[PDB]
């Protein structure tokens, strides 16, 4: 199975590699990572908690991570540059908690304790990866609930990791967290719903009947995100009908011949050649789970062709 | 395609009909259901919430729900014997809570207006569909988180419809909220933590140092649910290797050819013939999204055959 023959066959063309931003094209790297490996990482499902992991698998330039004592359901796949991940003593030089394995307190927990009892190494420094910005832990914003779109709420800025920085809503569970950085289209200075007619959710529990930016601000003696900060994602241009590789968010140890079947200004909907138009989808035409044909053979990782 | 004849090439049975509750096997009725009709329905991501719903399609003896002014992206697919939908009304005459549909404020809904600015009809009180026992609302008990299953926490019952009554976990989100029944195997009278030697999680933000249900249950003026009416789940019969027909999970249009490829107590791992191995899963038995050999040719519903 062939990229070239199969886009004169489909008389079709690849997304072109340029148009890919560096942490989804080709990397200039070898994966160095081993199974075994252990490491600290982002909960993708709680964004705001460090957790102890365990390189479970390796495949081409992307690995799977496990959370050390839980069930391999909750095991995950990043790319080998991922930014939430971080070497074994990342979360103590930089002053952050470090949730142990399942079946630990943190006070029966360290590294060089527990390296000896797994009879484990942790990942080298060396595997692991600036522009800077007004942005700062404290800070208050309007933020979109990526996982119910149509809400935007009030959010704090609660950590800050080089140019990724994490928003929360406040008096909302963690679970509703997640990084993000400066030019994303979900994040907006305070009083963006006010200048475009929106409704702006405001912390569960608190003066709902009339909500004031400036009181609130002063409630809570923080400050505003300043408007300066906020850049512009460029639009992505990708159109419909070019070919890439993406990661099956149903399977995600697969990688799949896909098509752009439908865009908008910050998305992509991709569609699994051969397969049935109702398991298309939506994505971030920024995700590093998107990639320029030719990226699984680069990198060694096995391509799926069309069903 | 036929199941008698796949049945004797692979040499297999069928999972016996008389193994599968009544919700799970043929249903004794047609689907009366309509595209268009209205009803009310508990949120599945939210299931303390019931929501205003439109039937968006129907298939066989399932119908697919939206959630009026929301996105698409949020349409489920229910049985037409659910015990989670409910007529117009519903809400009203039980004492419950609707929330209106996104754009709206429940000063500004009822249902005869709403019907009247849709130009829509009520799904009839003739399609929606007694065990006595011991659990009233306000009682509290010892429950497993479903999306964290190593966690057994605190929690109350909050709402009671019939046989099912919907768990909540004090001082949690509402988002891990979920209905079940006396016999669940996730729910355990207060103190089974105490005689089986686990940690009982207690409510963020309480005394944990030397926790009391005694103490808690004075502070919080509640009962516990008694030891007898935590009633007990009889295994379910299922064997590996017999064949059903599977709701697939990730996408639930399609129902799907299926083998029991491994089992528990209450468990069946399900695996789609013709696919990887990867792709198999685990439910319930008893949920009702398995189904008896045949259940779709006597429904109306199309069958995937294997891959
Ligand atoms: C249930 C939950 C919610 N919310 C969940 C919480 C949500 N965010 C939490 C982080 C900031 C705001 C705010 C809105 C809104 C509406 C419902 C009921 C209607 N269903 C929700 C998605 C399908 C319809
Ligand atoms: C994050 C969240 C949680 N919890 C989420 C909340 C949970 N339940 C909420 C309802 C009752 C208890 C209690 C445990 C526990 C551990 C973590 C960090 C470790 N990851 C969680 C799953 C993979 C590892």
């Amino acid at each position: 199975w062939c990229w070239a023959s199969y886009l004169e066959e489909e008389k079709a063309v690849a997304v072109p590699a340029k148009l890919f931003k560096e942490h989804q094209s080709f990397p200039y790297n070898k994966n160095g990572f081993k199974v075994g490996m252990k490491l600290e990482g982002v909960d993708p499902e709680h964004q705001s908690v460090y957790c102890v992991l365990t390189v479970a698998e390796v495949c081409g330039y992307r690995i799977k991570l496990h959370f050390d004592g839980y069930s391999d359901c909750y095991d995950f796949w990043v790319n080998a540059d991922a930014l939430d991940i971080h070497p074994v003593g990342w979360c103590e030089k930089t002053g952050h908690k470090l949730h142990p394995p399942k079946g630990y307190k943190e006070e029966e927990f360290n590294w060089q304790t527990y390296l000896k009892t797994c009879k484990a190494q942790a990942a080298p420094k060396s595997l692991f990866e600036v522009i800077p910005s007004g942005f700062r832990v404290g800070m208050k914003l309007e933020a979109v609930d990526k996982k119910n779109p149509s809400f935007i709420c009030v959010a704090t800025v609660t950590d800050m990791v080089d140019n990724r920085f994490l928003v929360h809503f406040d008096n909302w569970d963690e679970s509703y967290d997640y990084w993000c950085e400066a030019s994303s289209p979900h994040i907006h200075p305070v009083g963006w719903c006010k200048e475009h007619r929106r409704t702006l959710i405001t912390p569960p529990g608190y003066n709902v009947k009339h909500f004031s930016w400036d009181k609130y601000l002063e409630e809570t003696n923080s400050l505003p995100a300043p408007a300066r900060a906020f850049k512009v994602k460029p639009p992505h241009g990708f159109q419909k009908k070019m070919k890439l590789e993406v990661v099956d968010k149903r399977n995600p140890m697969f990688i799949r011949v896909a098509t752009v079947a439908d865009t908008d200004d910050h998305r992509v909907k991709v569609h699994f050649d051969g397969w049935n138009n109702c398991y298309d989808y939506w994505i971030d035409a920024d995700s590093p789970d998107i990639h320029p044909v030719g990226w699984c053979s680069k990198t060694g990782h096995p391509l799926q062709p069309p069903l």
